[PDB]
């Protein structure tokens, strides 16, 4: 119910924002290409009928900006933030949103 | 630092088994080959580099199995656990996969 599309989300949004924040600063056409392919992919199979579905449109009408980490991450927070505002849920303040997702790696 | 990779990876993989458990009964052949793309692409950008590298080399000895939310699911299960397995923690069941990552399919 709204539970489990709560808990899930959160646990996705944690995942989502910890990769984007390692994508590399200077990616090859690739690179690009792949995180390209994987935004698509992770719309389209996300585990919520609705979310899905948002998402997707989301994602085409705005989408990922691939050229470098930081327009990674950042168009990621701005892609949650679009979700947010759709929930009417506050609006996250991008201005850490590499530190906020540190990997906790190597 | 070790305790932000473990809760990225606790994340990670409630997102993941979710993902596995909604996918469909009875899928076409392209959402069978968009899920096997999406896993590819999973364990290439898991936002950690010893895990990435070793969890390539499992979805390549144990490809994953798309022909339905079932053998998707318990490919899941048997995956995390070769993950398990390999840090040496305790073996995970896979009797109720499906059921315990909220497939609304019971
Ligand atoms: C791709 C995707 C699409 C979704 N679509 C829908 C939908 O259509 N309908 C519906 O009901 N639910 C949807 N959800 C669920 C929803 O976005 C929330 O995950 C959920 O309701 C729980 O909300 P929350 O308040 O705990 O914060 P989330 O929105 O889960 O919170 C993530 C946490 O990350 C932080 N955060 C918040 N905004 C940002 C940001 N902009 N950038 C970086 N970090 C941020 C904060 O610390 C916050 O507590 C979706 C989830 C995903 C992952
Ligand atoms: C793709 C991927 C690769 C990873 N590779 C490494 C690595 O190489 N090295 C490293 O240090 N860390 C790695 N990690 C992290 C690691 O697996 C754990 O997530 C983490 O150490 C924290 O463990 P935990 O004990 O809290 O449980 P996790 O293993 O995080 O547990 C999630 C939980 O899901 C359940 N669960 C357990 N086993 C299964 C199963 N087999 N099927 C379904 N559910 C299960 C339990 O409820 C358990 O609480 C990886 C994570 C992912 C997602």
């Amino acid at each position: 119910d709204d539970k489990v599309k709560k808990e899930v989300g959160r646990a996705s949004w944690k995942y989502f924002h910890t990769l984007l924040a390692r994508f590399p600063d200077e990616p090859t056409p690739e690179e690009r290409e792949k995180l390209h392919t994987f935004i698509g992919l992770y719309a389209e199979l996300y585990p919520c009928g609705e979310c899905s579905y948002h998402f997707v449109k989301l994602i085409e009408k705005y989408p990922v900006q691939t050229s470098s980490r930081t327009a990674a991450a950042m168009w990621g927070c701005h892609i949650h933030n679009k979700v947010n505002e759709y929930l009417k849920k506050d609006i996250y303040d991008c201005a850490t949103i590499l530190e906020d997702y540190d990997c906790g790696c190597s």
